[PDB]
């Protein structure tokens, strides 16, 4: 299976030239934040989980030629209704459904039934993807933060960006205090940014 779901991402990549260095930074920025949001959750680990959140960093943008407004919405609807190798069905719209989810205004209502996964497996991935996707949206002009950590208590979270980061880029900060604003309305979610002191 991960050498059949490489095969069919790589057939996606190619088939809608989709940017792999944004994939790659995406996906980076994801699983740092993993590392440290699993020590914090140890009684949520699923490496499945892990797995499809993998993929949903590499196949976000896929529906980007539709439009890169809703581009969100669109690459879910391409992922839930293309044939691919190596998602069974429930996976499969697992994937779609953290893509789905990745930016903009949420809505727990649309979550799918799933006898697989359970919301409270998936829902702090959809927290993780919404977090990589924003720090990353100035694709190549991203300066990426020398250092960012992530404190949980279940799904109120907190970033920590180094010391002057958000001073020195704004559009950056603008960009989290939105999301900030988007968790003010989603049930158990709290997001809140701070910086490392200047020590």
């Amino acid at each position: 299976h991960q050498d059949i779901r490489q095969r069919t991402a790589k057939s996606l990549a190619d088939h809608y030239n989709i940017d792999r260095e944004q994939a790659r930074r995406v996906l980076e920025t994801t699983e740092q934040l993993y590392t440290q949001w699993l020590a914090q959750n140890t009684k949520l680990v699923q490496p499945q989980l892990e797995a499809l959140l993998k993929w949903a960093a590499m196949l976000h943008e896929v529906g980007l030629s539709i439009n890169h407004s809703g581009m969100h919405r669109h690459s879910a609807y391409i992922l839930q209704n293309t044939n691919l190798p190596g998602f069974n069905q429930e996976q499969q719209t697992l994937l779609a459904t953290l893509v789905r989810m990745h930016r903009k205004a949420i809505k727990l209502d649309e979550l799918p039934r799933l006898n697989l996964f359970k919301k409270k497996y998936y829902l702090p991935l959809i927290q993780l993807l919404r977090l990589s996707t924003l720090l990353n949206n100035q694709r190549q002009s991203t300066t990426t933060p020398e250092s960012l950590r992530l404190i949980t208590d279940d799904s109120h979270w907190t970033l920590r960006f180094p010391h002057g980061y958000l001073t020195q880029n704004s559009l950056v900060q603008l960009d989290f205090e939105r999301e900030q604003a988007y968790w003010d309305d989603v049930v158990g979610w709290k997001l809140v940014i701070e910086e490392e002191e200047p020590d």
